[PDB]
């Protein structure tokens, strides 16, 4: 037993981890295949990230005007390209480290695990969620611009997410691994803040699961209610709208421990009116939301990769 | 910006992870150089799990009882011997993925990344603390014994744990690397308990101070107070003392944010006394104690 917030097992994705320097900016790389992907905005000056002009920008720049290391060994960079706000370097080796991989678009509320780097080093790792507003609660600093988030399903690494900026509240924003940001952001030096975020009501529930699979069950009640009193209830609290598609992802958990969804949602209700009432759910004073239902299944029945 | 439970990348770790079979019970190796180390408790059978007799039970081996994998590949055991709670087998094949390693045992408050693994392959790594009563609030499952604890500082791998068994309390006792355990506790199923367990101060000290460092300043407070007053009030929380090593050693974070760690521990008592207020401090409803002094450094600008 325990309940941990654990990330995937990063090594896949260290061996893919590469310095990419334009000018005077470094930042970090992810070499697969042949192509080294990174942030457009690495080739940007200061001047140029308030109003920057990416195409014209790119032409006037060369293959030899991109250094890409790979720890102490250079790569040669014979193209380069840019598809939305990312950019492609066409690099003279495959990576022979490049694991089965591939790119996918996640949705707000979905988790994965972001391997923090600096100048090309992963530095940690840590699990994130997609925020319903399309920011990610992310730990970064300067230089960690280019560090991805991934999942694995398997053998397969699923890359998710690109790190691009942080915003001025301290939440951070970057695109897929094709360049399309998540949320109403762009990469320029402007006025940006995340629309109001919401709680994803989803995952609460998955973690109540957790908790109750954990011997956590105080929480618990003789109640049960419908999607509508309690969607009723979420909208009232900025909580998402708990949908049947939600209900049935969470089926292995509501079968496994003999509370059907809606009797959980009966708690989850009492819980957002009354508060915890001086008590703690699986070591937390609030109500967790950065765990979706596969989560808990994968941490509970010991998921290997 | 930001504050995140961050652990180390794990990849140094998980190229290490094999699988050792001695006769129906599996568990994990950690594979470095020729030597492969595991829980001395995988010799055990059904009827040894109370009193097992571990120098009895080893010299009823062969190195051919030891069925290790390394993936696909099956290792051959040249040896076998004992060093406190680990087994230790040399094998034919020194590891390739081998990184720069060490053995260091650890102290209470001390943080470290966990690589959880089954039959030899990795399911996820976290963050963990010693807790003052040394054990661990682990994530583990039936299988995941031989796990280990691990810091990376600049490309060296320090091994400080090693996964042994969950406690009736739901909390994870293991050894160091040498096969010492922390704390009073033996690789034995009879009754075993741990000590009451208690708060990090040092470490809800040095969060505070991140938190300052991130921009939160609702907290704190125009008091200050003695190091033997604060310890007076603190442990009427279960809070662990504060020791003047534990002061010397926030001074970095004291430094860099210009508030005394004495003034700082004003407002942990107020911060005791109020609770939060509906309020939250880097995304918590409760005080952390699972980040030192050398990660808040690390992970703050
Ligand atoms: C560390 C450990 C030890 O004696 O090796 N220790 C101090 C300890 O009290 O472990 C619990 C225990 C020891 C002997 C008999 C029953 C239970
Ligand atoms: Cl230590």
């Amino acid at each position: 037993s325990g309940f941990r917030k654990m990330a995937f097992p990063s090594g896949k994705v260290e061996g893919c981890m590469v310095q990419v320097t334009c000018g005077t900016t470094t930042l970090n790389g992810l070499w697969l295949d042949d192509v080294v992907y990174c942030p457009r905005h690495v080739i940007c000056t200061s001047e140029d990230m308030l109003n920057p002009n990416y195409e014209d920008l790119l032409i006037r720049k060369s293959n030899h005007n991109f250094l890409v290391q790979a720890g102490n060994v250079q790569l040669r960079v014979i193209g380069h390209s840019m598809q939305n706000c990312v950019l492609k370097l066409k690099v003279d080796t495959a990576n022979p480290k490049t694991p089965k991989y591939k790119f996918v678009r996640i949705q707000p509320g979905q988790t994965f695990s972001v391997l923090a780097c600096y100048n090309g080093s992963p530095s940690g790792v840590y699990q994130c969620a997609m925020r319903p507003n399309f920011t990610i609660k992310g730990s970064f600093l300067n230089g960690s611009c280019g560090s991805v988030g991934f999942n694995i399903d398997y053998d397969c690494v699923s890359f998710c997410y690109m790190h691009h900026m942080e915003l001025p509240t301290g939440v951070h924003a970057g695109t897929d691994l094709e360049g399309n940001f998540y949320g109403p952001f762009v990469d320029r030096q402007t006025a940006q803040a995340a629309g109001t975020d919401t709680t994803i009501t989803v995952n609460v529930l998955a973690w109540l699961y957790a908790a109750v699979i954990n011997g956590d069950r105080w929480f618990l009640n003789r109640f049960t209610t419908t999607l509508n009193d309690f969607n009723l209830v979420a909208m009232k609290y900025n909580y998402e709208p708990l949908t049947q598609d939600h209900v049935d992802i969470l089926g292995p958990l509501s079968a496994q421990t003999g509370i059907a969804v809606l009797d959980m949602c009966a708690s989850l209700k009492e819980l957002l009116q009354n508060g915890m009432n001086g008590r703690t759910i699986l070591g937390s004073a609030l109500l967790e939301d950065e765990f979706t239902p596969f989560d808990v299944v994968r941490q509970c029945s010991g998921v290997t990769f």
